[PDB]
């Protein structure tokens, strides 16, 4: 730790959580191992208020070169703050730690799939509008997500959706064993391996479809290899049973073959809030 550049150490100070500010409960995992080694933690603020948090041990980082790089992704993610984006509470310098807020209802996909939960069409559209608000913010900062899907959004105790699985919160589903999300990808990303805000808009379209079907898998009868030819033929996901026609018009616009013809996230927020307001 002494070996790190002093000007870089000074730069990351605002992101660092001191060991006397955090109680990590290494004896209790969050979400029955489905999110890897994520533990409950208690973070103390400047006034001593207790904050329930989720603590991820970043096992991939070993050498000083990697520590220095992760320190930069921390500085960048710390500047990202919005009600519909998962915030980075801080980092701890064994393994470096990533401290994230605790999300009572886990991931959005599992929540909408759970038989015991009964969100209305309005509630589902509200979740979609929340995701659109989070993405409008990321897009405003020229940040391209590359893996937007319902499994990658989280829900807190107030049912606020937080876009996640980006920056230091990426590989959210990395499970350890002892022995590309092509169905959410824009046609041009499948052909070029390049990603833009316009390819996030296509992905948002599929997540909208996921919300309106209460988490059904997209294109269940189509192989990942066959998705390109299927999309090139002009075939698209069909209108869900309980989905308003203007909302399906929105989804279809997200899947337009010409990237420039797709709505921006600011247009999606405008259009979806107008639809939400009719309920
Ligand atoms: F972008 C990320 C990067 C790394 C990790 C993570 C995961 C993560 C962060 N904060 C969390 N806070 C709570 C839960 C969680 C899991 N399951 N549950 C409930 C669900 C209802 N049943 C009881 C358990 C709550 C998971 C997380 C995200």
């Amino acid at each position: 730790l002494s070996a790190l550049n002093p000007e870089l150490v000074q730069a990351v100070q605002h992101v660092v959580i001191g060991p006397s500010s955090l109680i990590v409960h290494f004896n209790e995992v969050i979400g029955r191992g489905h999110f890897g080694c994520v533990y409950h933690g208690t973070l103390l603020d400047n006034d001593g208020k207790k904050i329930h948090c989720a603590v991820k041990s970043l096992n991939r980082i070993t050498d000083i070169g990697e520590v220095s790089q992760f320190l930069t992704e921390g500085i960048i993610m710390k500047d990202f703050s919005h009600p519909n984006v998962l915030s980075l509470l801080g980092i701890c310098l064994g393994s470096p730690l990533v401290v994230l807020p605790y999300m009572k209802h886990g991931d959005l996909r599992n929540f909408i799939r759970n038989e015991t939960h009964n969100p209305t069409v309005k509630d589902l559209i509200g979740f979609g509008l929340q995701v659109a608000k989070g993405m409008k913010y990321l897009a405003s900062k020229k940040f391209v997500h590359r893996d937007l899907a319902a499994r990658n959004c989280m829900l807190d105790e107030k049912f606020t959706v937080k876009v996640a699985d980006f920056g230091l919160a990426r590989d959210m589903y990395d499970k350890e064993y002892y022995s590309l999300p092509v169905k959410w990808m824009a046609l041009e990303s499948l052909q070029t391996q390049k990603f833009t805000t316009k390819s996030d808009v296509w992905s948002f379209g599929v997540l909208l479809w996921e919300l309106m079907t209460r988490g059904a898998p997209p294109y269940p009868d189509v192989n990942t290899f066959d998705i390109t030819v299927y999309l090139l033929q002009g075939r698209r996901l069909l209108q869900p049973e309980y989905c308003p026609d203007p909302l399906y018009e929105v989804m279809l616009k997200c899947w337009h073959p010409k990237a420039e013809m797709r709505p921006s996230f600011s247009e999606l927020v405008s259009r979806i809030s107008a639809i939400f307001s009719t309920f």
